[PDB]
């Protein structure tokens, strides 16, 4: 089996994962519509009390299967609980990627393509006024989706762009064919670095942003001013709760995978919270100080509230790029902005696609490299739903995400904290590790962790649930049909594995 070559290459690794685009865009967000720097305190809370303790649990379900060469949760899950239905609803946390993958490294394209667009200089030139400005933006980004001109739920997107996927596709099959240690590891010793890099860059010159309307420290002070009177609102204490989840990235059987490669008796106390700590600095520090403060200086912080309710997307592909086209020589910026999305996305696009290939490989023995190319195969082709039928994207994120992460998560709790035993588990977590984990921890892990989780859960399926089922239109039920199918296929070859192993 393969295995990390270095300590600092698994952290960064991990921490290139995790590191996300809503660490620039989502996690901003959610704090400025919800307390400002009053969600300081609900978030910080579900980071020691959920984040944390699960982040260890799938550090240490992967080790434990990963000695045992198995990094999929099909085959963990049924070494923690010897169940028929064990290997069923492991069978998720290899849907689960997969279904998020078939849109990501499509969104990801995208910043390839905006990247290229800005540096070349093939960007839209306004024009004074606000919708002046953004209709051009707001305009190019449509070009390159394709987004319908008509009633037809029908995406058509630019002939660039679909080039640019592919190449994306294949800048990560690059990485992906050359395994843990001499591709992933190996680019995360190159990727993490220039990513800091752009970040602080970017955030120096929006801090030198001036503009009549305001400035930068009028961003900041909007964003970390604490509104402790939202602090009241569940709401607010929900989206914090799950806010983490999606930082770390927990409940995507890829932490598992991940940590699947890390040796039997190697730290992963320790390494986890490095890495979990890396992507959150990452969060409040880089990426909390450069799109809201830019937008702020830009929109003056009468707007702050309006930009905020705008959707992080917005902010992203729309907001920042028009508010570049201003700047002086800020068409590098752009350039320079989507770039740090690109490998922002790049280091996680590699590592959930991993999943995939370890099940190739671990289970039905294929060679790295027709693990890589196959599993490229199942994500590309399914891709062209995501790219062509319209809200498509949206069902597949709805799905994979909402329910992937508050189902599967409470699973790989229950099974491996609750069924193959708290004690056993704890002292597989604690194992090897520099440090130990706080005795308390214990009763978080056991009691107040489920706790969150199964609330999380409830508010969940009453809020997220009778909305998409009803009110949407009927080619969301084109996209069930197929993620459903993947499901389907995903149990055919779990049962392809068992059925192959009972020969040998
Ligand atoms: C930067 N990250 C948060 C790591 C996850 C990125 N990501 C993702 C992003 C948004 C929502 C769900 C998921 C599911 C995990 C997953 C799995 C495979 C891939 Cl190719 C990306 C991917
Ligand atoms: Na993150
Ligand atoms: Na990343």
């Amino acid at each position: 089996r393969e295995h990390w070559a270095t300590r600092l290459g698994l952290i960064l690794a991990m921490a290139g994962y995790a590191v996300d685009l809503g660490n620039f865009l989502r996690f901003p967000v959610q704090a400025a519509e919800n307390g400002g720097g009053a969600f300081m305190i609900p978030y910080i809370i579900a980071f020691l009390l959920v984040g944390i303790p699960l982040m260890w649990i799938e550090w240490a379900m992967g080790r434990y299967g990963g000695a045992q060469g198995h990094g999929t949760t099909p085959a963990i899950f049924y070494l923690l609980w010897r169940n028929r239905f064990a290997k069923i609803l492991g069978v998720f946390g290899l849907w689960i990627p997969l279904v998020v993958a078939s849109y990501y490294v499509y969104i990801e394209s995208w910043t390839l393509g905006f990247a290229i667009k800005f540096l070349v200089g093939l960007v839209p030139e306004p024009p004074t006024d606000p919708d002046s400005i953004l209709r051009p933006f707001k305009e190019f980004l449509y070009s390159y989706i394709g987004v319908p001109k008509g009633d037809e739920p029908i995406l058509k997107p630019s002939l660039f762009a679909y080039i640019v996927f592919l190449i994306t596709m294949f800048i990560n099959v690059s990485i992906l064919i050359r395994g843990i240690s001499k591709g992933i590891e190996r680019f995360a010793k190159i990727a993490m670095p220039t990513l800091f890099i752009l970040a602080v860059f970017l955030v120096i010159r929006v801090f030198l942003l001036e503009t009549p309307n305001g400035t930068a420290a009028d961003g900041l002070n909007f964003l970390w001013t604490p509104d402790f009177e939202k602090l009241k609102d569940p709401g607010v204490w929900i989206a914090a709760v799950g806010q983490i989840f999606f930082s770390l990235g927990l409940g995507f059987g890829v932490l598992i995978t991940f940590a699947s490669y890390v040796r039997k008796d190697q730290d992963i106390v320790l390494s986890g919270l490095t890495a979990a700590t890396l992507n959150e600095k990452a969060s409040v520090i880089l990426g909390g100080s450069i799109s809201i403060p830019a937008a702020v200086a830009f929109f003056g912080v009468a707007n702050a509230v309006a930009i905020a309710k705008a959707g992080a997307f917005n902010l992203g592909f729309i907001t920042l790029p028009a508010i570049f086209s201003q700047t002086a020589g800020g068409t590098f910026l752009g350039f320079l902005w989507f770039f740090l999305l690109f490998f922002a996305g790049l280091t996680s696009s590699i590592a959930g696609m991993q999943g995939m290939i370890a099940f190739l490989e671990d289970e039905l023995k294929l060679s790295r490299k027709h693990a890589v190319l196959w599993t490229a195969a199942i994500v590309f082709f399914s891709a062209h739903l995501v790219m062509f039928l319209n809200k498509s994207l949206d069902e597949m994120d709805f799905w994979a995400t909402g329910i992937g992460v508050v189902f599967f998560g409470l699973t790989e709790l229950i099974i491996f904290f609750w069924i193959f035993g708290a004690d056993k588990a704890w002292e597989e977590i604690n194992r090897g590790g520099i440090i130990k984990v706080p005795r308390i921890y214990y009763y978080v892990m056991r009691y107040i962790t489920p706790a969150f989780l199964a609330v999380l859960l409830v508010v969940w399926a009453r809020e997220y649930i009778p909305k998409i089922m009803e009110e949407t239109h009927w080619t969301v039920w084109i996209t069930r049909f197929y993620i459903i199918g993947l499901f389907l296929f995903l149990t055919f070859l779990v049962f392809l594995a068992e059925r192959r192993r009972n020969h040998e």
